[PDB]
């Protein structure tokens, strides 16, 4: 039985698991586009779970040739009818790597859709389904899902247990205030727009204003893909103990939501 | 050559200016986002200075309609690449007024920046300089800066010479304790948080933490826009002398810290 | 039916009651903070009393990161709409040392604040009062309240019954001057500024200077948590016959003006 | 090399010299505070001298306005870590009338501290010394001190040889019984409480009990700064021959433990 | 209506009177403070007459722990604005112990003060006079007022009609030269010092200076409250005829100048 965290997002969606005493991780990009039988596809794969028939993988961007802002999905509810495919690919990516149908699951979620997400995650996963990808049928086993915070993974890399994660993600923003290792309510955000709209001057300015009851010696943890460029521009504003969040050796700054949640949580 | 003070503030942004014996004097609000080519704009002005080309009137604050969180300027650093926008447009609105264009520039500023905005307000303002305001290009002067302290206006109408001058804000207090006309340095605060997140009842009994070293019968005199209702709940907290400064007729409170500047500097 | 004094000050709250012929004893950190709805907490505690929702305990300091000079009530008259959660959360910490809902409250107040207090500690709290810690609801039963002075309970520890009981407080100095077992009142000060602001040798020195109608061979009993170093900067100042007060076995000096109270009154 | 007179009190601190035939005089008020960086003052000067840093002046009060019982040094044991201040501010004060840098100090102490008193000002003053006053540094040299006692620069204005000297201070009463132009160490008193305190009929009506072994014929000579006060309250109590000492033209009684010092002393 | 004797002194007030066929007598300790509201007080009593407020009792010299110099009424002309409460208390006392509200007064005084007493004795004291004690009003009568001499009261017991009586006193020694039952003026003294400020053996040898004109085989009756150790050291010196006054049983021989003024006069 394997525990592993898949932080399904906008641009791509991350799943990280440890096997041996390394972490194995991986990604693959979240564009996906509805059926229409194709000739001879290469570097696409179709999925069908639960009544749907779907494409993922890179080369599903040459269906949004000129139409190229119709290709990611935006500050939508994780978990559609539609969103059940980016998360059932990504067990199928884990089992072509280790030969694993026993999971358990730590998803992540924005913190606003904490308690909304468990009619869409908790349900249709039961244990003992079923995906065809490819045609050849695969058959897999979920009976734990333990949905987390998107931002925690920062957390093992912050240097002070209280501090304010600011999630530069791609279509939205995951301000995420932080006291004592939880997490406060109502002082956390959800920015709208993320660095794939707005350029990140332009979005660490809105950080600014909304989370303005900060004073400038406050620790900062910048993650997501655009971190290490998210705390050049939040210093430009005037904070001053920003630190974005690196990882290993050979794991890039689009990895820090989903590997250190597997080094803090699932017990 | 006009001698005038501009108080930048987060909520709103007062000029005061003395032509004839009067004082006339205005305001604007604080909120300015950035230029989205809109087809009829009615109550916002474009405002162009130094590459940048922002919307600052009363109608901007359609811009932020479910997001009503994000257009105030949160405790940060005046007269940035965003802030110098208010300024410039508070000279336009002058002119509009006057038909001056040589101004000496009474600025206020936070105690605690007073040597640091230096480095912002003088060297982008040297004399002969140029705005853009809604296509119409306009001209100005302006060769000397007296950077004040923000709160000394309610000097003025201080019964003593040695008082605390609380500026509740709006997004942040400024307690300036104050002993011969003299600024104390160690004892004067910056308390961050202001009118807007906070009520006064909950800012005021944080004024009672900090300047905890202040007897019940030691003068303050409260300022800013909230300052006869910051009286009214600093008297339930025990203090005795304190007593909000009132300007003459038709000018209400939020103007003290610009019209006081007015009445005592400026040589 | 449990006769305890509870001394509660600014820097902490320090209760003691008499259940064996030995007295248990103990406190608890005087900062708390408003609610503020947590994810998971550890170290501190919800109290409601009385229309408040506030966090006591040890971890509440956390709340105050950036901003330390705000987590502690500066010289302000205990038992407001914030002060009655100290006591009623002292008042649950005794509960889960004995069991006892019936108390016999001794208060310590200043000597200044002596008559006036009893808006504030009688009338909130006549018997089959009822808080909620922790979600679990807690039903106490207090009939009657006797109002003490900060500074009495060092004359049990005082060779001579002619004395002057410093107390080195945290926020502010209570010299109690006492003749014959009572206390003189136009001779007894309440010196602004305490251990947490200022240094005891600045604030020795402040002593000199208020009490002068003492002369050097007077006797002195320092109390309060500073104690043993308040003798120790009283004597390079000049007094001689100063001697601070030393409980029994592994009772600290800041326990003095609550256990000594218990060994003289509550008759 | 000029020989000065130094009476450093508590009220005010007093100096005299003697350039040429006339006798040149001046005091300044005993009130210093700690340092507390400023923005601009106006009637205090800062004196800088043996790792010290304070306010001596006339608007030092101005530190002190609702907290006026803290502003005097009360009855303590002159040339402290404090009190050193006033005397190197008066050795400033006459360099700014003559410009001498070479002194004869004639200090003026208590008769009961006569011995004590010369662990604090011989050894901190052994010449080629240094002061910074409102930052231009000032060097003086003081080569032998001669410690009077208080109250014999009255004894110029005595008709008699044989009487008492009664020094209506400010903090303190320095009784000082006089045979032969000598003092009597068993019969010179040091009462408690000065005219700031205590008002001068119920200071008078102390020494008739202190100093009860004195007949109403005796010579009483009163000095300070209350004295022609003080004799119309000893005729009351039942004195006789009571007389304060008057100084020339232009010189008021509080110079009179100073000049009267000159007059005689100092060979 | 009670003819009674109060011997003012200044170690203590010794008033007698005479019921029955025996002598009920009394003392009170002769030490009074000013007001100062004070707590709980045990072992003192307020006296407020005349615009005076005073506390007489014996723990009064609580006020005086460092000072015990300064407890005494030295020397000072009986029945001042401060020496009435020692009078109108020793009414209070009488009041305590038969219920008398008319009163006819001997009064005791130096006989050198004889006819100057008559200022403040006779005018203050005509009848319905009213005093405050410990919150009682009390309401007395005295209606003629007879002013003996201290001293006369050893007449009684002196075995000659010719004799000389020395006072050994507190403050004072009042030797009076007697005759034939009548006081001698010109060589009755009044002598400076008494036996709390001198040893009687160096007061016994100033009586053999000044009363000089006496031999050795003269009477000499010792009074006062150190009268059996005044013969004790009389004898040392050489005079043989010298026999203190001793008074019946359980009346020590501090009341001889009181109890013997009964005995003798008030007709
Ligand atoms: N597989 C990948 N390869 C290269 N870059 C990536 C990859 N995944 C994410 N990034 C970088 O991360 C940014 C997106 O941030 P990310 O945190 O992945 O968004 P989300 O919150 O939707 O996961 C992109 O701009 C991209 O530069
Ligand atoms: N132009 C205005 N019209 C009405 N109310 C105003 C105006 N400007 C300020 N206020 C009042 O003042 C408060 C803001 O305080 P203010 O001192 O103006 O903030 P700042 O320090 O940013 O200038 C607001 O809550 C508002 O109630
Ligand atoms: N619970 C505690 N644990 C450890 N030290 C304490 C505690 N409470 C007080 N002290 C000591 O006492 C000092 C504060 O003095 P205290 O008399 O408690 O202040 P207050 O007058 O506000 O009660 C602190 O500097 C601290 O060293
Ligand atoms: N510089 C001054 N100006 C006016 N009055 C003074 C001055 N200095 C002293 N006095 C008077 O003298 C009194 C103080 O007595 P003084 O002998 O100066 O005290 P100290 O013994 O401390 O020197 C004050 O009540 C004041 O009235
Ligand atoms: N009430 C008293 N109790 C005990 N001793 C007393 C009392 N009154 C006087 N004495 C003794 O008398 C002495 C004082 O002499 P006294 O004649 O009382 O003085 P005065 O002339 O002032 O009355 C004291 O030394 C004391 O020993
Ligand atoms: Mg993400
Ligand atoms: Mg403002
Ligand atoms: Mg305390
Ligand atoms: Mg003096
Ligand atoms: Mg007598």
């Amino acid at each position: 039985t394997l525990t592993t965290v898949i932080d399904i997002g906008n641009f791509s969606t991350k799943y990280a698991y440890k096997d041996a005493a390394q972490i194995k991780v991986g990604s693959f990009p979240s564009i996906l586009h509805s059926y229409k039988p194709l000739e001879d596809y290469e570097g696409m794969e179709r999925v069908e779970y639960n009544g749907l028939d779907y494409y993922v993988g890179e080369t599903v961007k040459n269906f949004y040739f000129g139409r190229e802002e119709q290709m990611y999905f935006g500050n939508t509810r994780k978990g559609h009818m539609e969103g059940q495919i980016r998360l059932v690919y990504a067990l199928y990516t884990i089992f072509k790597e280790t030969g694993a149908a026993e999971f358990n699951l730590i998803l992540t979620c924005p913190y606003e859709s904490m308690v909304t997400d468990k009619k869409y995650f908790v349900q249709h996963f039961e244990g003992e389904r079923e995906v065809i990808v490819e045609g050849k049928s695969f058959k897999f086993t979920v009976h734990n899902i333990v949905m987390a915070a998107e931002g925690l993974g920062a957390l093992n890399f912050s240097d002070s247990l209280n501090c304010v994660i600011v999630d530069a993600g791609s279509k939205t923003l995951n301000v995420l205030y932080l006291i004592n290792g939880s997490i406060s309510k109502m002082d956390s955000h959800t920015i709208n727009g993320g660095t794939i709209d707005n350029s990140i001057m332009d979005l660490a300015k809105t950080f600014a204003k909304t989370c303005s009851n900060i004073d400038y010696d406050y620790p900062i943890v910048c993650t997501g893909g655009k971190a290490e460029e998210m705390k050049e521009c939040l210093e430009n504003v005037g904070y001053s103990t920003v630190s974005s969040a690196e990882l290993g050796e050979d794991k890039p700054s689009y990895y820090v939501n989903s590997v250190g949640l597997l080094l803090k949580y699932g017990r």
